[PDB]
């Protein structure tokens, strides 16, 4: 079946503090865990885009 998606404590806690979407951010951590890497890395992209 499926083990719903994962989100650790650190991923979720900056996730929750920076305003991303953790869920749209497919976390590729240990069991479908948003890894804090995953996270910090795509919400930074999103301030990264000026165009």
């Amino acid at each position: 079946g499926s083990r719903e998606v994962a989100a650790m404590p650190a991923a979720r806690r900056l996730a929750k503090e920076l305003g991303i979407d953790a869920s749209k951010v497919k976390g590729t951590g240990p069991g479908g865990v948003i890894t804090v890497e995953d996270v910090k890395r795509w919400a930074e992209e999103t301030a990264k885009a000026t165009a």
